[PDB]
């Protein structure tokens, strides 16, 4: 049994992935076929409902100086962020001298917004690359990993923060406690941690069990985001659900009692006890879901090779590692996978080995058909490929059932 990251509490498993290599690892075509793999497999803890997975992927792993995802590759993203730091900058960032913090600010698709204001501002990048991106965009940056001991030396030398925010990175972070110490140490005493990250309803409800890979530790509801604020000296004062990856969660945390929660963290809390979102029985009832959606992802692939039908995929995703491995998917169903990443492109996907190519490769003459792994960047991406679609093209989605459309 594991031990729960957020209380010390029993983690229970109720789902086993199998096998996985790094997500976000693409293999030069000539590189050996050695992967680091580990097992993936997620449970709940018994006290505090934190749902987890079961063995950690060390840090400098997942995250070093090629890690590949640039967040500005969306612009649903870009505006996303954008509007967010333009949120911040009329309400929590309106003192004099105010200054925000961002853990895993990537390429600076957040923080520009804020250096354009003039605003100080650090943002925390232990991937190298990336943090060269944001660089070079005017942000200032730190290529190192927040936790406690980096948050008390920006606290030594900048002063408190108004803002602390991180977007799709607190739920990649075992060490939540660490980074709780740290956001402690840091935070002014009437500032905000803020974080949005994949919703647990969403993927339930969605049966979305490609969230779940090794950059996703935690899967984070309001309830148990709620235990642990309150076990660390916080407490949840907004919640705000977004559309982006899939369905998000934005929380927002104050230390305890400096602010009254919104009626939207108690509607929340309501809404995930009527539904039993984090009852074993509904936790394993998605499990099953992952299954039955496997099985038919797999038939469908097969009967389209027997019927002499071509099959790429859309999008180089992290997210599909799991998708790919877990169900069996490789090069001989899936011919290629097309990705605007050009660190990702003439590269080949982890595990399933499938090559990558550039998005503009993606035109006429198209294949018969084109399995979306980019599918929470639907809309954005068919925008652009309307062509293959008048030209009979079909995308082939598995979220939230296997179907073609
Ligand atoms: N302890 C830590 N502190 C700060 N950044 C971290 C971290 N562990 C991982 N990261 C960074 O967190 C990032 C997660 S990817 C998400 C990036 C971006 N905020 C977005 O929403 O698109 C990676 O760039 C990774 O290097
Ligand atoms: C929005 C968009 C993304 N992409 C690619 C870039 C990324 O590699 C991928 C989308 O990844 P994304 O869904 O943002 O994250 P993850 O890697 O966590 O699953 O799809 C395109 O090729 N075209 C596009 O229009
Ligand atoms: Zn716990």
């Amino acid at each position: 049994p594991t031990a729960c990251r957020v209380c010390g509490g029993g983690v229970q498993e109720f789902l086993d992935l199998g096998r996985q290599p790094l997500s976000d690892r693409f293999r030069k075509p000539d590189e050996l076929d050695d992967e680091f793999t580990y097992r993936l497999a997620v449970g709940r803890c018994d006290s505090c409902e934190m749902v987890q997975l079961t063995e950690e992927v060390p840090r400098d792993l997942m995250f070093h100086e090629v890690y590949p995802y640039h967040s500005s590759g969306s612009s649903v993203m870009r505006e996303h962020f954008a509007m967010l730091a333009r949120d911040f900058l009329a309400t929590e960032l309106t003192g004099p001298d105010p200054f925000i913090v961002e853990i895993g600010c990537n390429d600076g698709i957040m923080l520009r917004t804020i250096q354009e204001a003039g605003v100080r501002h650090l943002g925390f990048e232990p991937s190298s690359g990336v943090a060269a991106k944001a660089r070079e965009k005017g942000i200032r940056v730190r290529t190192d990993f927040f936790e406690k001991a980096t948050a008390d030396d920006v606290r030594r030398t900048e002063g408190p923060a108004n803002v602390i925010y991180a977007a799709n990175t607190l739920c990649h972070i075992p060490y939540v406690q660490s980074v709780l110490e740290g956001v402690d140490a840091l935070l002014a005493p009437d500032g905000v941690f803020v974080f949005e990250d994949p919703y647990l309803g969403d993927i339930v409800a969605k049966t979305s069990f490609d969230q779940i890979f090794d950059e996703h530790f935690f899967l984070f509801s309001a309830t148990s985001v709620q235990g642990m604020a309150q076990r660390c000296g916080f407490e949840l004062v907004d919640v705000q659900r977004l559309p982006v990856h899939g369905g998000e969660v934005r929380y927002t945390l104050a230390r305890q009692g400096s602010r009254t929660p919104s009626a939207a963290v108690a509607q929340l809390l309501a809404a995930e006890r009527e539904q039993e979102l984090s009852d074993m029985a509904t936790l394993r009832a998605f499990a099953g879901n992952v299954v039955k959606i496997r099985d038919e992802l797999t038939a469908l692939l097969h009967r389209l090779r027997a019927e002499g039908r071509s099959v790429v995929g859309y999008g180089a995703t992290a997210k599909s590692a799991t998708v790919t491995n877990f169900c069996g998917i490789g090069p001989d169903l899936v011919h290629s996978v097309y990705d605007t990443t050009p660190d990702k492109q003439n590269r080949l996907t982890p595990g399933a080995h499938i090559p990558v190519r550039p998005a503009s490769a993606f035109s006429d003459p198209y294949p018969d058909y084109a399995l979306l792994f980019a599918w929470n960047h639907a809309e954005e991406i068919m925008a652009k490929e309307q062509e293959f679609h008048q030209a009979g093209g079909r995308w082939i989605l598995y979220v939230p059932e296997v179907h073609i459309r």
